[PDB]
Formats: structure tokens, sequence, C-alpha cells
């Protein structure tokens, strides 16, 4: 609900900026040593937020619902964190009592609270919506209110629901039915409070009377007796070792019977389970058969509920563990029994300390009895060393985990010296139960997979007809892997779906642990990460194990899942043939693959073809299907076909093919060698066949149309258009050099590709040259190739006044080598080389002048420093004088807190600077025009580490401010000033801030000179006397999101700098604008990966451009050769680069999703994105722009068969007139 609020189904916060819950000591019968408002309980509230409900948003009941749910959520959190009962049933009862209290508040039937001016506030809303209606409203929203109130309840909370888990949060029926009048409810809560106070006083004097002596306790009991009598008098108003002595709190420190089957459903009536963990993790068969009912399989000897001392509790637990040991009695004791005992011991641990995620209709009773026992036993422990109930359970388990382990060992026959019993206690119990269940399930699946794959690997390894050697066994393996029935591992589903559910739950843990800014990891109490799920997953994120794939790769054994090395990291792709229906491509880890790893196109009894190897090498791809009097269409693999229609469709396909093939050839010109150019020559043959087919097709087009320009004319037009669309809107010679003048160009390009393969696969004056080399050596060496090439080319130019020149050049290497041996005894190359030598000389001279001016300079500095500054300025001016001429000559040869920075609306953007593998990454223009000018001075200073950090923080602040100001000014400089422009500028500012964060954290994909110098200097700055890449990349990270420096860390500090910049933008440029709600949220979530943000920005920009262009065409065209052609050319010109960019981005995204830091490329997280394809991810763009959670607002893409004929026919006319312009373009020169 868009309200001072953001977009709130699970937990609110968010309609709370108006009035807080404060007025107020939380209430958790006052003790006496030796008003008539007694009817209301101890808890008087939680109410102030709902109080004075007269905000302008009262015409909609949804605002009232949001406010009441916020109040209920805050009340529930207060009760959960407040009520000191150490009993989940009592906490649930208190939550239900508060729910009934707010029920009577909203219904307003029996409202008796000592607040003023509340009933009128409620009646205002209930008359705007317009007391029976109030009751109907409550009976309608009861379910939602009870869902929101118990959100903060602990996971191991029990509800009696007499009329269960987590205070009845998950019941699909409100649970307790409190329709009773609050008079009896308050009386019941009062008597409960008195009884609880009596037991509290008993617990107090248990450690007081026995130690201090007595009489004072009896006096207090007497006083409470008269207090109770005084209360009841007014009640005419009724008519209206081996124990917990040690106390060890272990801290984690980790570095890099009946029928039983795997149950995955929710907690059923009597078998398996929790509701939250349903259909996302499977109970192992052992975990359901833990022998507490194992007293004698029932109770005949002695009742469980007789634990007077914790010694009895330990005895009972020891007996249970010992009887568990005998259940696994049938070497196995090193790999099977040891692991089984480890998992059973961890299960006991995680069910004693209230971490179990499974239910067996005895776990409820066991948990309730354990809570009662711990409450009645340990009271003094529940000055923060002796005093801690969950921490009490964890400490008790850690103090007595050794005896349970020994008991189960002696019960399994595993007596001693096995898996003096030195360091025998497992560390497995520390990791969360979900990870243990995942590992057990995966190792079971591996056992089955190895059993089913051993015949395959032992049969057709020679091929790494065929009756049953390998055709049949691989069929059995495929049936095992691909079957909707699943198998023993699953519970009625395919392995892929179960793995997807596991991945979803693991990613939910990863995101939940990453969002919690609470200290988590790195809390010294060495590292000493505390015993919590969030801390453990923070540690896993710090390692990089952010996916089940990599985690299982690093925790599982080796050669456990098959004789073929099937890694859990290398994802493999396959097309399903079973129901798992439609042929959907699936990417899964190698053990879950369709066929054994490395046996693709080798199990079908076929030699691996070179074409297949190139097709599965993911390199040198030409995505063109080449399906075919009729036109031999070069149909694309992705989309299929949907003046006549045939020739125009062929023309569009031919134009797209021409553009994409030219781009691919140019890229491969820009871009072990044996198979490399085997695939390269295959690609060359494919594109040559495509070119021949397209030549034939264009001949057919010309002979059938009857005119259209010739083929060469169309290619010349294409060359001109691709030149114009960098030089939008010298050049003459460059165009002559690139393409011809008044079809051969592809012949030359393919010849160039072939010779590039050949080169790659293969790989007096005559004395004056050595004299000059010796002289230059004696001058000093660095960069001698430039000197020798310049001298030789100059001498050649003088002597000449074409293999002969090449022969002379190649013959004189021997002279240079002879000169080298003698001294041991004791882009073109005419102006570009001169430019590079001049640049190197300038760089060296300027670096020397840097220290020359830094000598006596480092407030304003005068004296000697001004002389050096004046000389440096004179040198800079003199060098720039020649730099202008050098740049002009280079371009003529070929073109291919204030601050001094520019503001430039550039709409085109392609890949030019990426670290690179990194294929299909295109940097958005907003990030390309990022202002890092002011960031260079502050780190040129190279002086003190603390001063360097302070100055870097200041410069980051000013850069963020200027970037935000320019972004807001640039977006609103147009005619539009509505809310849409505000949201667009908000999203752009957020993206820029994320890009700054990634540059600081060193995760940016850009690799140009700016970021190169920035991260090169920052690596030196953030070196803590060590050169570890991980250590420095985490030291530059914790300075950002963990350096508090009232505590306003660097992230919110830079965000406030952006806010100040946008306020400066607002406060300068209808009569009075206000601060947008998005900009003032002051809360920023975890940033999505750089590529994903870039992809969303591309989608938003492309959708906006399509909406603008298509609407323009719908008016100009569809009734004309000077106005409709403009829209036609505008729409066609920008589509092809978008086609190429989308193809590259999709190709990249196909190898990103479901990857971790280790198994992916460039070592980025990339784990949170899990959608199958790029379209399936961008589909989850729907909706308008709002704040941060949504940035893309694409809509109305499909619903164009119309405006095709007219757009193409004018395009041909546009080509003819441009080629007629040759009369004044190339004819005269």
């Amino acid at each position: 609900g868009y309200y001072r609020k953001n977009i709130k189904i699970t937990v609110n916060h968010d309609s709370g900026t108006n009035d807080p819950c404060d007025r107020p000591p939380p209430y958790g019968c006052a003790i006496i040593l030796s008003e008539n408002v007694f009817v209301p309980p101890r808890r008087q509230r939680c109410i102030n937020n709902l109080e004075k409900l007269n905000v302008d948003k009262i015409r909609d009941k949804h605002a009232f619902l949001a406010d009441v749910l916020l109040t209920a959520r805050n009340e529930g959190e207060r009760i959960v964190q407040n009520h000191p009962d150490t009993n989940s049933s009592n906490v649930c009862n208190a939550l239900e009592r508060s729910f009934a209290d707010i029920a009577d508040i909203i219904r307003g039937t029996d409202l008796w609270k000592g607040n003023s001016n509340l009933e009128q506030n409620l009646k205002q809303m209930f008359a705007k919506i317009r007391r029976k209606l109030r009751e109907d409203w409550w009976n309608a929203n009861r379910q939602k209110v009870w869902e929101v109130i118990t959100c903060g309840a602990r996971s191991n909370d029990l509800l009696i629901k007499r009329g269960c888990r987590k205070c009845g949060h998950y019941e699909e029926k409100v649970t307790k039915l409190d329709y009773v009048p609050q008079f009896l409810r308050w009386l019941t809560e009062w008597i409960e409070d008195f009884y609880r106070e009596k037991q509290n006083l008993i617990d107090d004097m248990e450690r007081h009377r026995e130690e201090c002596t007595c009489s004072t306790c009896k006096d207090k009991c007497k006083k409470y007796c008269e207090c109770v009598k005084k209360w009841k008098s007014e009640w005419n108003q009724k008519n209206k070792c081996n124990c917990n002595e040690s106390g060890i709190a272990s801290v984690e420190q980790e570095q890099i019977k009946n029928n039983k089957n795997w149950i995955w459903k929710k907690s059923s009536g009597k078998e398996g389970g929790q509701k939250e963990y349903a259909n996302t993790i499977g109970l192992p068969p052992r975990t359901q058969s833990l022998c507490v009912v194992c007293l004698d399989k029932g109770k005949k000897t002695q009742e469980l509920k007789n634990i007077r001392t914790n010694s009895e509790l330990l005895k009972e637990w020891i007996i249970a563990a010992f009887h568990e040991g005998k259940n696994l009695k049938p070497d196995d004791n090193g790999k099977k029994l040891c692991k089984a005992l480890e998992y059973s011991f961890a299960d006991y641990g995680d069910l004693i300390k209230g971490t179990s995620i499974w239910d067996n209709e005895y776990t409820k009773d066991l948990e309730l009895n354990l809570q009662k026992i711990f409450g009645k036993l340990f009271r003094k422990y529940i000055e923060q060393d002796t005093s801690y109930l969950d921490e009490l359970r964890e400490s008790w388990w850690n103090t007595n985990k050794k005896y349970i382990w020994l008991a189960m060992k002696h019960g399994a026959g595993m007596n001693s010296t096995t898996c003096s019993s030195c360091d025998d206690i497992p560390t497995i119990d520390l990791i969360p139960q979900y990870l243990r269940f995942l590992q057990e399930w995966v190792e079971h699946f591996c056992k089955q997979r190895q059993e089913k794959v051993k015949p395959v690997i032992e049969n057709c390894k020679s091929c790494k007809e065929c009756k049953t050697e390998c055709k049949n066994k691989c069929e059995v393996y495929k049936k095992f892997i691909e079957d909707c029935k699943g198998g023993d591992g699953t519970a009625g589903s395919s392995w892929v779906k179960r793995w997807d559910q596991i991945y979803k739950r693991y990613s939910k843990y990863i995101e939940d642990a990453k969002r919690n800014r609470k200290a988590g990891t790195k809390n010294c109490g060495n590292k000493c990460v505390q015993s919590d799920i969030d801390s453990f997953f923070k540690h896993l994120i710090d390692i990089g194990l952010t996916t089940p794939s990599s985690y299982l790769s690093i925790v599982l054994d080796d050669n456990i899942c098959g004789a073929d090395k099937a890694p859990w990291t290398t994802y493999t792709t396959y097309t399903t043939t079973e129901k798992c229906n439609t042929a959907v491509v699936v990417n899964v880890p190698s053990p879950l693959g369709n066929t054994p790893h490395g046996y693709k196109y080798a199990c079908q009894c076929k030699i691996p073809t070179n074409e297949e190897t190139c097709d599965d090498r993911k390199e040198y791809m030409n995505q063109w299907s080449c399906g075919s009097d009729n036109y031999e269409l070069c149909k694309y693999n992705g989309v299929d076909v949907k003046l006549d229609d045939k020739d125009v469709t062929f023309f569009n396909l031919f134009e797209q093919w021409n553009k994409e093939i030219q781009y691919q050839i140019e890229q491969y010109m820009t871009n072990n060698c044996k198979e490399k150019c085997k695939c390269y020559s295959l690609w060359i043959e494919k594109i040559n066949d495509q070119w021949d087919k397209q030549k034939d097709n264009y001949n057919k087009f010309q002979r059938k149309q009857i005119k259209v320009v010739s083929l060469s004319n169309f290619l010349f037009f294409s060359c001109w258009e691709e030149y114009i669309q960098y030089f939008n809107g010298d050049t003459f010679e460059f165009l002559i050099k690139k393409c011809g003048n008044d079809e051969t160009i592809f012949s030359e390009k393919l010849n160039n590709a072939e010779k590039k393969c050949k080169e790659n696969e293969s790989t007096k004056i005559k004395n004056a040259i050595q004299k000059e080399t010796e002289l230059l050596y004696e001058y000093h060496p660095k960069g001698f190739c430039h000197a020798v090439q310049r001298s030789f080319i100059d001498y050649k130019n003088m002597i000449l006044g074409n293999a002969w020149w090449k022969g002379i050049e190649g013959e004189m290497w021997d002279a240079v080598r002879c000169a080298i041996t003698k001294i041991n005894k004791k882009d073109e190359d005419q102006s570009v080389s001169w430019f590079k030598e001049w640049s190197e000389q300038f760089c060296i001279e300027r670096l020397q002048y840097e220290k020359n001016i830094r000598d006596a300079c480092t407030d304003k500095i005068q004296g000697d420093c001004k002389r050096k500054c004046e000389e440096y300025k004179k040198y800079i001016s003199e060098k720039k004088q020649e730099w202008d001429k050098q740049k002009t000559k280079y371009e003529n040869k070929y073109v291919g807190n204030k601050s001094l920075c520019h503001e430039g609306n550039d709409r085109t953007w392609s890949k030019k600077y990426i670290k690179k593998t990194l294929e299909g990454v295109y940097v958005p223009p907003r990030r390309q025009q990022l202002c890092l000018y002011e960031l260079f001075p502050i780190i040129i200073k190279n002086n003190d580490i603390t001063n360097a950090k302070k100055e870097l923080l200041e410069t980051l602040q000013i850069v963020a401010e200027r970037e935000a100001y320019y972004l807001w000014k640039q977006y609103h400089a147009h005619n539009d000033t509505t809310y849409l422009a505000h949201k667009k500028a908000c999203c752009a500012i957020r993206g820029s801030f994320y890009d700054l964060e990634d540059i600081i954290k060193g995760n940016d994909l850009v690799h140009d000179e700016y970021t190169k110098y920035i991260d090169s200097k920052l690596n030196e700055i953030f070196d803590s006397s060590n050169k570890n890449d991980i250590e420095t990349k985490r030291a530059r990270t914790d300075w950002w999101e963990n350096e508090a420096i009232d505590p306003k860390t660097i992230r919110q500090l830079v965000w406030d700098a952006m806010q100040s910049g946008v306020r400066k933008a607002i406060d300068e440029e209808k009569p009075n604008e206000n601060f947008p709600p998005c900009m003032g949220v002051q809360h920023i979530g975890i940033a999505k990966p750089q590529f994903i943000r870039w992809l969303e920005e591309w989608t938003n920009e492309f959708c906006e451009k399509y909406t603008k262009y298509f609407e323009d065409m719908k008016s100009n065209c569809n009734l004309s050769n000077i106005e409709c052609k403009k829209a036609c050319a505008n729409y066609t010109n920008w589509l092809n680069p978008k086609r190429i960019e989308w193809n590259g981005m999709s190709n990249y995204y196909n190898k990103i999703y479901r990857k971790s830091n280790k198994e992916s490329e460039d070592g980025k997280d990339y784990s949170m994105i899990m959608e199958p394809t790029v379209i399936d991810y961008l589909n989850k763009c729907n909706g308008e722009i709002n704040g941060n959670y949504i940035c893309c607002s694409c809509k109305n893409i499909g619903e164009y068969s119309e405006h095709k004929m007219k757009c193409t026919e004018v395009y041909l006319e546009h080509v003819e007139e441009q080629l007629k312009e040759i009369d004044n373009a190339i004819k005269d020169y």
C-alpha cells in the first residue's frame, strides 16, 4: 500500500513516521518490604500510534488497516521481548490477551482505560468509511491482525489453543477464541499474575531464605495476603560435574521400527515435518526414528515429568542416546556409523537447544516438557556472566554434549579408540540443521547416483552398433535422474524441483543474513563468530559459499558421487524429455545432469564431432539457424517467421544478418590455438556459406521485385550508416579506406580473418643502424623498440625516395642481434609511435616535476613553491600547445563546494572498457559519465593513513553531492516536472550511489583508466601490512558497511551527501517544490549485482525509448516522404544496436544465475538471482516506478504486424536518395 509509507505484507515498520509508540516503562503485585484503577492489568498498552487518528488519509480504509496492523505488530514485539515467563505457552497467552485487548479497543464496546480522546478518533474513521459495523470490521480483519501481531513471536513458541507452533501464527484459523467480555478476561489475567508472582517470590526465597538464614519471606507473604484480601474486598464492582556447574557458552570458529521414507511435506497429523520448512527440505529416515518415548516403545518404567534435578535430566538423556546407539548397530564404523552417530548427536543437540526444524507429534510434548524443566530448575541464571532461556539451553547442551556422545558411542558398540577418545566430540552440531539435512540428502542422492552410474562408466568409457553396452545403461541413468516420480531421495517430485526448492531456501537464508546489519560475524568474545544461524551464514558469505552448489562442493567428500569427476560447481544444461512435457532448457549442477559428466554426445554411440565440440565450447558462436524460387531465409534460432510479405520479411532478416555478421567479424578481428582456430575456421565456413546464400537471395529479390539498388550499393549505404551511427550527424579518406567507392568488402574481411588465423597458428647505413643502436644504449634501457622502428622507418623513407622492403626489414634482425651480442661481450609506425613516445616522455617528465614541486611546498604555501608551480604551469602550457596539434594530426590520420567538471546527454552506450570471459556486458551511459575528476587530486597526495581515509571520505561526499545534483538537474531540465520525473531521477541517483559503492568496494566491471588508477591506489591505501587480495578486499569493505565513525557509517553518510546535493538542486530551480518521499527514506537495502542493475537500467531505457518511438510512428505514418521517413529511420537505426546488446546480455546472463563467488566469472556474488532466463527475471518490470524495490516499469510491448510494408518501402527509397547523394559526396574530390 502506497501511503509517509513504502510498499508490507509480512512485517511493517512504513506508516510510523507520523506518531511513534512512545508516550513509558515496558511492563514485565509490586514487591513490598516488610486510585481505583486496579481493574486494568499491569500492561496499560502501542496505543499512541493508533491515538489521534486524524491524518488526512482517512477516506480509505486501507490506511486504517495499515495503522492498526502497525500498532498490533509493535505491541506483539514489545510483549515478546518483554514478558519474563520463560514459558512459551504463557507468552502465547499474553499475546492472545493483548490481541483481545486491541480487539476491544477497535470494537470500542467495553473501552475502559485510564486513553483520553480515542473513541472520537475511531468514530471519525468509522463514519468516513460509512457500532455493529465496527464488530463486522473486526470479525473481517481478525485473521490479518492475528497474522501481524504474532510476527515477532519466537520460532519455538507453543500455543495451547484449548478454545500450535509460534503462538499459533500458522493455523489458518485466527487458534484461541477470545470473544469473552474483558471483565472476566482481566480477572483471569489478574489471578494468573498473582499466581505467577507467588511462584516468582518462591523462586526468589529459594536462593534467599536458604542462603540468608526466613522471617522476612513470611512477612512478605503476609503482606501479599492482605493485598489480595484488599483487592477482593472491592470485587459491588462485579455487577458493573555431570551438570551445569561449569556453564560453557561455546563460540563458533570455522575456516575454509516401521516404514520410513524422506518426508518433505508440512508437519502432518502424526508423521514428519515444520510449516515453514515444508516442501523445501526432506527429513532423513534416521532423523524420524530417534529413540522422549524411549522409556522402556512407550512408557512403563518411570514417568518423564519427575525431573527434580538436572542430574536426572542428564541420566534420561544419556539413556535415550545409548538406546539410539543400538538402533544403528548393523569398515562401516569409519564412514557410515561415524557419520550416522554424528548426525544423530547433532539432532539431539538441535532439539534440546530449541533449533529443530522437524516435528514428529512427540516433539511438541518434548519441547513443552523441556521448557517446563528448564524453568523449574534454573532460575538464578535467567553483571552478565552468570545470568543469561535459549542461551541457558545452549550452555547446558554445550556443558553436557560430551556425555551424550560417549553414551551413544557405548550404545553403538563404538567403545573407544575410534572415529582415549581424543577430540572425539563432533563439531557438526554447530552448523544449522538445514545444512546438515541438505548434506545428508545430497550424499544419499549421490549414493543412489553412483550405484546407477557405475555400470555406465564401466561400460562405454572407450568412447569418452551398441546393443546394451552403453545405449541401455545410460537410458536407465536418465530414467533415474529424469522421472516425475523421483525416487527414494524425494517424496513424489523430480530431483530438479527438489534442488530448486533447496536453492530457494538457501538463498533466503543468505539474503536474510546479509540484510541484518547487526554485528553478526567478527565479534571477539580471535574472530569467534557467535553460535547463531545469522552469524554462520554471514561467515559463509564472507567465505563466498553463497549457494548450495559451492557449499556442497566444499563440504562433501571426494569421489563419492561417481567414477567420472562430476563437480558440484560446473553447471550443465540439458533439454528434458519427460514430464519432470514442453521442451524447457534446464541448467543444473553436474551430478543432477541428464547424462554422466563428460558423456554428452558420447552415450548415444557417436564420435564427438568437431562441430559439436565447437557448439558446446561456448565460444565463436554465430546464432543463425539457416533454415533454407523461394527465398533461402537465414532465420534466427530464437524467433521464427510469423511488395509481398515474403520479400519484406527477407529484407528485414537480411539487414539484421548483415549488421550482426559485420559486428561479429569486427569483434573477432579485435579478439591451444589448434582447436581455437578449428572452431574459428568452422565459423568462417558457416559465415561464408551464409554470405553465399544471402547473395543468391538478394539476386532473387532483385529479379523478383523489378528498381532496387544493387547489392554493392546497399552495402555501401550500410557502411556509411554504421560510420555515421560514432560520428553522429579526415572522414573522407577514412571512409574511402574502410569501404569502397564508385560487395567485395566481405571478401576482403573473410580473407583478413583467414590470414589472421594463419598468423596466429604460425606464431654504411646497414652499419649505421647498429651504430645508432649502440649510441642509444650508451645514452642510458626502457622502450627501445620505438627508437629502432622510428630510426629504421626514417632511414627507409630517405633511401626509397612490395616484399623487397619486407625482406630488407626481416634480414636486418641479425644485425641487431649481433650488436646485442657484442654489447653483451663488453596501429601504424609513422605518427602513432611518435605519439606514444611523446606521451611516455610527458608522463616521465610530469612524474619528475611532481616530486620537484612537492619538495618545498608541503593553508596556502608561498615562497619556493610558487616558483615551482609557475614553472610547472609553463611546462603544461607548452606541452598542451603541441598536444593540440598531435591530437588533430592523429584524428586526421584516423579517428577510430564548487569544482571544475562538466555536466552531456549521451543516449548511445556500448562495451569499451571491461576487465574481462566478460562477454555481453554494456556499461550504461549514466555510469559511463560518472564524475571522478575530483577523486584524482585527493589520492594523488599519496600522506597519512588516517588523513588519507578522512580526505577520501570527504572527496566521496563531494563527488556524491555533485553527481546527485547533476543527475537531478539533467532529468528535470526538460519540460516534464511531474512525479514521474521525480521517480526517474530518484532511481538514477540510487543507481549512481550503488555504482560509487561498487567502485569503493572494488566490484565494478569497468576497467578504464579512471577506475584503474582508483583501485590501484585504494589497494595500496587499504593494505594492513599484508598483501592478501581477500584480506584487502574485505578491509576496503568493512570500512564501508561496518565503520561506524549518532553512529553514521560511510554508507548512510554518502547517502546523506547525495540527499544534500538533491536538496541543493531543489532549492535553486511550481512555486515551492517539496522533498520527494523516496529521497528521504534514509534506508538502503542490499545492492543488486552490477550486471543486474545495468540490465534493469537497459530494460527501462529501452522500454521508454520504444514507447516514445512507436507512438511517434503511429502519428506520422499510418495515414509523406520527408516526415514518415524520419520516424522510420529513427526506429530502425536504434533497434539493431539494442538487438545486439540484448543478445549479448542474454548470453551473459545464461551463465550467471545460480552461481557463487567461486564458480562464477569475475568472482561476483550473483547468487540472489535465480530466474531461469533473462525474460523470466525481467518479468518480475510489471508495475510503475516506486522507490527502490521497483525500478523498471515496462508495459505494452507486444499489445507489430502493421507499419512494416510502408516502413520498408520508404527505407528502400531512403537508400536510393542517399546513394544519389554520391554526386556531391565521392564523385567530386
